[PDB]
């Protein structure tokens, strides 16, 4: 079953999911340089004041924070998007050390780790026909450096402890998520995939040019996280990152000159 290990990772994925070698694949290597400023862009809409979160959970291939989705409460709208999309979860992907664990890359830098708070459009109905669409999902990517830390984060970083193990999960409510947003919502946009199997080629993607800052505490917990279950030989979740795929034929647009 699939995984980031040398056996079951990123590069055998596409024999379960032929789509890997797909044409709109995520997550890709961001070009400052080439990366056309578009005027035409709307301001990013990120409506986060009545969030609902209800659980943490382990589940193998990262921890993810799950929001109540059944009314629009949390919503993003706005920028390259037409629509409502109703915020369902959130989640990271990190690295072994600090020089790795984002999924997009900028000028082909890694920073430490990647957040990607996951929506799906209304006019879907739920997110299983949503992932079926084009546009079904966005994906909200927020990259991650060390330096000083998050306070909005710390929530999270200090119920890890409780959900070490695949399958594990945890009462998580009242998180507000606008606590792991930066200063600037300037961004990157282009149509994409899920970065994990089905790796459904569903995604709008937004990615913010703004890091935050985390500190070395708060992503030292993030690695004592297991992928195994309990009772399992432990193997730390570590490096739960796919590697820039191939751009082909897509252009990456930037909300900012
Ligand atoms: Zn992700």
């Amino acid at each position: 079953h699939w995984g980031y290990g040398k056996h079951n990772g990123p590069e055998h994925w596409h024999k379960d999911f032929p789509i890997a070698k797909g044409e709109r694949q995520s997550p890709v290597d961001i070009d400052t340089h080439t990366a056309k400023y578009d005027p035409s862009l709307k301001p990013l809409s990120v409506s986060y004041d009545q969030a609902t979160s209800l659980r943490i959970l382990n589940n193998g291939h990262s921890f993810q924070v799950t929001f109540d989705d059944s009314q629009d409460k949390a919503v993003l709208k706005g920028g390259p998007l037409d629509g409502t999309y109703r915020l369902l979860q959130f989640h990271f992907h990190w690295g072994s050390l600090d020089g790795q664990g984002s999924e997009h890359t900028v000028d082909k830098k890694k920073y430490a780790a990647e957040l990607h708070l996951v929506h799906w459009n209304t006019k879907y109905g739920d997110v299983g026909k949503a992932v079926q669409q084009p546009d079904g999902l966005a994906v909200l990517g927020i990259f991650l450096k060390v330096g000083s830390a998050k306070p909005g984060l710390q929530k999270v970083v200090d119920v890890l402890d409780s959900i070490k193990t695949e399958g594990k999960s945890a009462d998580f409510t009242n998180f507000d998520p606008r606590g792991l947003l930066p200063e600037s919502l300037d961004y990157w946009t282009y149509p994409g995939s899920l970065t994990t199997p089905p790796l459904a080629e569903c995604v709008t993607w937004i990615v913010l040019k703004e890091p935050i800052s985390v500190s070395s505490e708060q992503v030292l917990k993030f690695r004592k996280l297991n992928f195994n279950g309990e009772g399992e030989p432990e193997e730390l979740m570590v490096d739960n990152w796919r590697p820039a795929q191939p751009l082909k034929n897509r252009q990456i647009k930037a909300s900012f000159k």
